[PDB]
């Protein structure tokens, strides 16, 4: 691995496609190595642009626009941070010699629920929720009938609905319809699990290494708290690691992957996988020597990971207000920080409804205690408009 | 404490005066809180400018120029990172309502070796090496005669330091101190040599909730640059207590909230004060791997008026500098795959050029002992192939 000096002729250039809070930490980790960072997004002043050398606002769904920006900056690495990108163009560009992290194929497959689900359940023979695909409401209705109630419907490309009864069918389809994949959906049976985790799995030159499992709680479409290490039996852990390694090696390329799994006793079920840092992994900003962001950069730059140290019970709790403002302020911050407690405020330019504006991070002697400390801190922040 | 959102109307704005690698981490820590950062220096593309919202290049020693940039950017906080700043203008700005970190007086006293030495040894009665000031070559010779050999001479306002073992060196020592001093002419300090067992940096944070201390950081200096640093450096209970007392006294005397790098010499249980940075110190870069909150995160937490609460130390750790010698404006770093790994990381600063010996990065490592951490970091730093 050879790195230049940012802003100098031989600089190593990283282009971030998606400049949200996760990309912000990836940018910081690149900056820490003197890597030049170009942050791209569809709106100005996105979080990662604040810490990048320069930025570009473009429609990332427009392949042509994507091509121009890439051609303009000549990046050594293209690091997609969100599903909403013209992956067909990423494939093309990769074909043309560009380095897409972890690989263009991984990006394509993971952005389409069918792609990844067929890979996992069919090709790799991994355990998953039952499922069916549908491209018509009629077909959708038959699928639901085949899966049974309750079941969840999701757009393969984006609108999700937890369907309890046939009364919702009409509305379910319709919402799926409004939420990129020509209206096709997947219909899944509901897995009853004790808890869900994100197994942050780094694929690098020295192989695949795992972070301790991160438990998380989802509510209304957003993760609320995450924690590490989630208590699991050794067998369950082994099973989760085997599933994670198989998926990551099948997707290919170096990077940090967020493997989402459901745990029922000693049984582990694969759900999905992010081919990049995952939001629930923000707990790693306080819980490990190497954050998931630093791991992603280490890996994609072709450097060895070696090991990941875990600093005991830790948690993250989101700061997720709901208001409309273009000039947000945060008061009472003195009651949200202290020993074993930190906060991040993302720099988002505006809000219009629910939006994650920051996160609280805490450590403690027990997982439950860390969760409470983080939650309490997040709740002390007064978000003003 | 109220924080705005960077780039929005109610943003909280911080102006860094000096944009080196220490300022770069202060900038990153402000950015992590959505604080707007304006980085200023005497040269373009300085490390902190890479991670700042906006940057400016001016003569920081020109009070008028400093006022113009402040008037243009309207920062809430002025965070000096080097000594070469118009300190009288910092005093005026503070008088006008700007928050100078930690305070303008602290900057004035520490920018001149005489100010801080007289404050510490005379006003505060803290133990220091013997010393004499001199503003002419003949006075310099008289000072040496009284201090005795060996002694060290340094410009009061900066390089230019010499370890003098005999009269033979008098002539050159004077020359160098003059060339190395502010304006290329000025007063020097002649100090008696303290034969210490080891030296440390006691990173001391003065905040709304009191004064906190990081675990002592030991360091090794060579030819004007710190080479390795480690934490914790073992100290007797009495030595630690005395070190904390000295540090507390100096930080409270200088005033204001922030992290200060208190440099001390240790002789068994006895501790001698040497100097103090009224901001993060280079030897404290080990805290980038050794603590939950680095010295940079602590400085920001403190100056923003937030409580520190406490600082977690993760076990034995060390830093080792990457200090190449070359002339280039396009430096590259190869073999990086052999400089990072388990319990081992590096930082490359993004400095635009080099023309001689200059720190371009640092290696950081953790281990079960400082001895092993130091070796791991030194080895890693040495693996980096610097070319240009
Ligand atoms: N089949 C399923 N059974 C039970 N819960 C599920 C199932 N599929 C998804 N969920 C719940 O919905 C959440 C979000 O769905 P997911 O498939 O991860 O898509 P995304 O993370 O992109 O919204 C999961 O974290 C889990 O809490
Ligand atoms: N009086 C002294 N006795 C012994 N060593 C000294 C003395 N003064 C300085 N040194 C050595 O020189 C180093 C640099 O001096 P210092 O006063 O910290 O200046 P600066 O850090 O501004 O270069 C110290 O860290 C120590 O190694
Ligand atoms: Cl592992
Ligand atoms: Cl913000
Ligand atoms: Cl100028
Ligand atoms: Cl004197
Ligand atoms: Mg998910
Ligand atoms: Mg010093
Ligand atoms: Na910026
Ligand atoms: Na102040």
């Amino acid at each position: 691995t050879l790195l230049g000096t940012a802003l100098r002729p031989a600089a190593t250039r990283v282009m971030l496609l998606g400049s949200g809070e996760l990309g912000k930490e990836v940018a910081i980790e690149c900056q820490r190595l003197g890597v030049e960072v170009i942050a791209v997004d569809r709106y100005a002043d996105a979080p990662a642009m604040h810490v990048a050398h320069r930025s570009h606002v473009i429609n990332m769904l427009d392949g042509d626009a994507l091509r121009r920006v890439v051609e303009l900056e000549k990046p050594h690495y293209i690091v997609p941070e969100i599903e909403a990108i013209a992956t067909d163009m990423l494939i093309q560009l990769e074909e043309e010699g560009l380095n897409v992290v972890p690989c263009a194929r991984a990006t394509k497959l993971t952005m389409n629920r069918e792609g990844i689900r067929r890979l996992a359940a069919e090709e790799l023979q991994l355990p998953t929720s039952t499922y069916r695909f549908a491209d018509s409401e009629s077909l959708f209705r038959e699928a639901v009938a085949d899966i049974g109630y309750p079941c969840i419907v999701k757009p393969v490309m984006s609108g999700q609905t937890f369907i309890r009864s046939a009364e919702q069918l009409a509305q379910a389809w319709k919402y799926a319809q409004q939420g990129a994949g020509a209206g096709r959906v997947i219909v899944e049976g509901v897995v009853k699990f004790d808890f869900e985790i994100t197994l942050l799995t780094v694929s690098a030159v020295d192989g695949v290494h795992f972070c301790a499992p991160v438990g998380h709680r989802q509510e209304d479409g957003d993760y609320r708290e995450s924690w590490q290490p989630q208590q699991m039996s050794p067998l369950a852990l082994e099973r989760a690691q085997e599933i994670a390694r198989k998926v990551v090696l099948a997707l290919g390329g170096y990077g940090l992957f967020g493997v989402e799994l459901f745990v029922c006793g000693d049984e582990v079920i694969f759900s999905e996988v992010s081919p990049r840092p995952h939001d629930t992994g923000m707990v790693t900003l306080i819980s490990q020597d190497l954050s998931e962001f630093a791991l992603h950069v280490r890996a994609f730059l072709g450097l060895p990971v070696g090991g990941i140290r875990q600093y005991g019970p830790a948690a993250s709790a989101v700061i997720l207000p709901q208001l409309t403002s273009q000039n947000v302020t945060f008061d009472n911050v003195q009651n949200a920080v202290g020993a074993d407690l930190q906060i991040r405020l993302f720099g988002k330019p505006e809000i219009d409804g629910s939006r994650r504006l920051g996160v609280a991070l805490a450590t403690a002697e027990s997982v439950v205690d860390a969760i409470e400390r983080a939650k309490h801190a997040a709740g002390q922040v007064k978000v003003q408009g």
